[PDB]
């Protein structure tokens, strides 16, 4: 039987779609065509600047949109994968997963989130035979240790409540800080005494790691000390060795009602001076090396501190994807949307960016899957390797591309997975700890060619990229409940720095050898729209370029210029319709069958041009001169309040120009200040907030200022 | 009410009067009728869009260019 | 104080509790409340206040809790475990 369907779009609103978007291209082809040969406007480099510009958005426009052609939906069976592979009365046959982990350091996020995350990833619906959880810390910090510890009890407390009751979300914080009917659908005769019990309980673990917390904010000149008498082996984070724990294991503590609970390792690589360490390309890479190790899990599941799994079911949905014999084979990894939480009503930030994670995203399934992100993402561990997908499309090799652990080799040549000698757990570690070392990546093709791309800023997608043009296939899956959800940004100054370290490390990977326009030409195994569409990702900042020109062409236009072109009523207006009208209908219409609200369309464009304006425009320019050699929210802001400033001045000056006038330009000022408006509306509310302190109401007193100016203004145009 | 409005337009100044009665009950009916069938379509009452103003006014320059070239 | 029916008489506690609940030693500190009403009500009130700050003193003090006023602190919807390091605290 099918345990997952993949079904496209029911074609009610998809031949509608690919109608209107090639009668928009017909439409744009026309008018290009009229526009370079017909008129001149008296001006050359005005126009020639307008033109150049305008073609270079509709290079970017067709570019970006073919992408989106045919999507595709997809729906999972739970019920039908629990009834073939659970297959009850005799043992699983479920595959081993291996969560993963990373930290970077307990004082920038409070250790309690880690805590929560980590007891969500410990109480997942799934065999505890088979789950087993990973965490790793770059900074080797005691407290993140003791947070563990202590997290070790609270989980060995909370999991048979939690597995019991089937309460969701498993995350205690975000669980119990719910204003929704926790007594909605509960059956258990003694669900209320528990709740009450196992919350007076979780209040005292968050007291005891608050006071873990603060204790760790003193240190002392002898250094950290263990419980045990013993100093802590990270004392100096530039030098320490690395270190390898296990929690709740079969070795270690139990359930109260006896039951084991799913180990977890918490692993510290080994760092010395002078010795290069990758910010997050090495700790994943060092984790999967101490997995493949450990506990040989065929599947990785890739998570962040801050996200944290709201569903007990994201892993049995990823297994029911990944074990079909048919679906199952070629795929690398089961991408999951990212969810946000604590939204106002008023999210002018936009910080949600769902029409990417709906409209595109979907769009991109059906050709060949989406790309890595960051979260959410069931790798594949001989995918990660690199192999190859099966049935496509020497020892001395193995150890020049793994390493020269000659035990890791042995345990990745396996298939199906886990543990070969399974004896000597102790041996086990020693040899983890001798994988985990600092030399092992020396002239390995470890992230090179094999593991998480080495980059400077951004890998993800990279890896990703690198991975598909081997001829793998990954999947897109939204489940009803998001199934993974995190804490997003909440201010401004983050979120500007956020995206222009994406516009850099797009910028990175456009300038680096991994450049799509000229690799992966060998062999094929990369569909051509797919190809397409990460040309389209990787070189979407550079039509900041063009767009900070463009957005600056009306403020001279209305001034110096005082003209745009001139109008013909049979063709040149009959032309400015067409378009004006397809690109609204080709929206309304591609919004039908994504089910998205019309006003997030338009929010998530300004949002765009924003930073088109600032963010991507200072990206690009910090490329060149990076590729060139081989920032503060002030100055982040400084392009758009200059062309914000330039714009209404110019505007205001240009109407004043305009009143002067003898009533001759009832159709040139309206031409002229159509465009300012456009770009003022899709500037000016992005600023407001910034300088404002609330976006319900701006002010009333600009509202003053403004009148009092443009008073200043008419009767200095008066006077002189 | 937009397509009467364009025709006023181009008459010389002569609807003074007569155009802005026949607006009044228009704009009663409207105004009366706007609001409920906003907020159906509408995701909520409190904005109901910005987009539809856009559309809108592009709409008005779809019947005002029209008007100049027929 | 003016009179007890115009303002009720816990605000006038709470206020009371909070004067009592300072960080100063307990010799130099001293409290003074005067009414002009010379009404009964605020008398009992304060006899009562007497007894809830002889409770309600100990704990404030050992736990460092902000604001003193317990009307005004109770019917808070901060996080009131955010930097609480007592272990018995709960
Ligand atoms: O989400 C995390 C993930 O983000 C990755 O970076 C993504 C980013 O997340 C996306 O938001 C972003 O999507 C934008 C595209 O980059 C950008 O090319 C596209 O530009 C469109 C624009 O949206 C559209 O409005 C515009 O329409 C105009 C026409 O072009 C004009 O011809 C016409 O006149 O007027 C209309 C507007 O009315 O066209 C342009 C394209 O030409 O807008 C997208 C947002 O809506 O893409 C980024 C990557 O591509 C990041 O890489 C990951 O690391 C990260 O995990």
């Amino acid at each position: 039987e099918p345990l997952s369907i993949v079904y496209p779009i029911p074609r009610n609103k998809l031949t509608p779609y690919r109608a209107v978007i090639i009668m928009r291209l017909i439409i744009l082809g026309l008018f290009f065509h009229y526009r370079i040969t017909n008129p001149v406007d008296s001006a050359f480099g005005l126009w020639l600047t307008s033109v150049i510009c305008e073609i270079w958005f509709a290079f970017s426009w067709v570019l970006d949109q073919f992408p989106k052609w045919k999507p595709v939906n997809r729906e999972t069976f739970i019920e039908r994968l629990s009834a073939r592979y659970e297959r009850e009365g005799e043992p699983s046959q479920l595959a081993a997963v291996d969560f993963f982990v990373s930290t970077v350091d307990p004082l920038k996020e409070p250790p309690l989130i880690t805590a929560n995350t980590v007891l969500s990833i410990l109480a997942v619906d799934y065999p505890v035979d088979k789950v087993s959880c990973y965490v790793s810390d770059d900074g080797a910090a005691m407290l993140t240790f003791e947070s563990l510890v202590e997290t070790a009890e609270f989980a060995r407390k909370w999991v048979p409540f939690c597995k019991k009751f089937s309460i969701e979300p498993r995350a205690p914080e975000f669980y119990f800080s719910q204003k929704i009917d926790y007594l909605k659908d509960k059956v258990q005769p003694s669900f209320v005494k528990e709740r009450r019990a196992m919350k007076r309980d979780y209040e005292e673990y968050k007291v005891r790691v608050n006071a873990l917390v603060a204790k760790a904010q003193k240190t002392p000149d002898e250094g950290w000390t263990m419980q045990d008498g013993t100093p802590w082996p990270g004392n100096n984070t530039r030098d320490h060795p690395g270190m390898i724990q296990v929690f709740l294991g079969n070795t270690g503590a139990r359930d109260i009602e006896g039951n084991e609970l799913p180990r977890l390792v918490y692993v510290s690589r080994e760092k010395r001076p002078g010795y290069q360490h990758h910010k997050k390309a090495g700790a994943e890479n060092a984790l999967v090396r101490v997995s493949a190790v450990l506990t040989n899990a065929p599947y990785i599941l890739n998570l962040d501190c801050d996200h944290y799994v709201n569903n007990s079911k994201a892993v049995r949905e990823a297994m029911c994807i990944l074990m079909d014999p048919q679906v199952g084979r070629d795929v690398c990894y089961v991408q999951f949307p990212q969810r946000f939480d604590g939204i106002d009503r008023s999210d002018r930030y936009a910080n949600r960016n769902i029409v990417f994670f709906d409209v595109n995203m979907k769009g991109l399934d059906g050709i060949q899957g989406p790309m890595y992100v960051g979260t959410g993402c069931v790798f594949n561990r001989q995918a990660l390797y690199g192999y190859g997908p099966p049935s496509m499309p020497s020892q001395l090799s193995f150890e020049k591309t793994f390493g020269l652990s000659p035990v890791f080799i042995e345990s990745t040549l396996m298939e199906n997975g886990g543990v070969p000698e399974s004896a000597n757990s102790s041996t086990l570690i020693k040899e983890a700890i001798h994988v985990i070392g600092c030399g092992f990546e020396e002239k390995t093709e470890w992230g090179k060619e094999i593991g998480w791309i080495y980059g400077s800023v951004t890998e993800d997608i990279l890896s990703g990229f690198k991975m598909h043009c081997r001829g793998w296939r990954s999947i897109y899956c939204m489940p009803v409940r998001p199934a993974f959800k995190g804490s997003a940004p909440i201010n401004l100054s983050d979120r500007l720095h956020q995206v222009l370290r994406w516009a850099l490390g797009s910028v990175e990977i456009f300038f680096s050898r991994h450049c799509p326009f000229w690799y992966g030409y060998g062999g094929g195994r990369l569909k051509w729209l797919q190809r397409l569409a990460y040309i389209n990702t990787i070189v979407y900042p550079f039509t900041s370029l063009p767009l900070i020109a463009y957005c600056t062409i009306p403020a001279v236009c209305l001034l110096t210029g005082k003209f745009i072109i001139p109008t013909l009523s049979n063709l040149a207006s009959m032309l400015f319709l067409g378009l004006f009208i397809s690109i609204i209908v080709t929206a309304v219409l591609e919004l039908r069958w994504s089910g998205v609200s019309i006003e997030d369309l338009w929010r998530n464009e300004q949002f765009w041009v924003i930073g088109g304006v600032s963010a991507h425009l200072f990206a690009v320019f910090q490329g060149f001169l990076k590729m060139l050699a081989g920032v503060k929210w002030t100055t982040l802001l400084i392009p758009p309040t200059t062309l914000l400033i330039i714009n209404i001045v110019g505007v205001v000056a240009g109407f004043s120009d305009a009143l002067n006038k003898g009533y001759e330009a009832w159709g040139p000022l309206f031409g002229k200040v159509f465009f300012a408006f456009w770009v003022i509306l899709h500037l000016y509310p992005f600023l407001k907030g910034l300088m404002g302190r609330q976006n319900r109401t701006p002010t009333i007193v600009v509202l003053w200022s403004v009148l009092l100016t443009s008073v200043f203004s008419l009767v200095w145009v008066k006077i002189n």
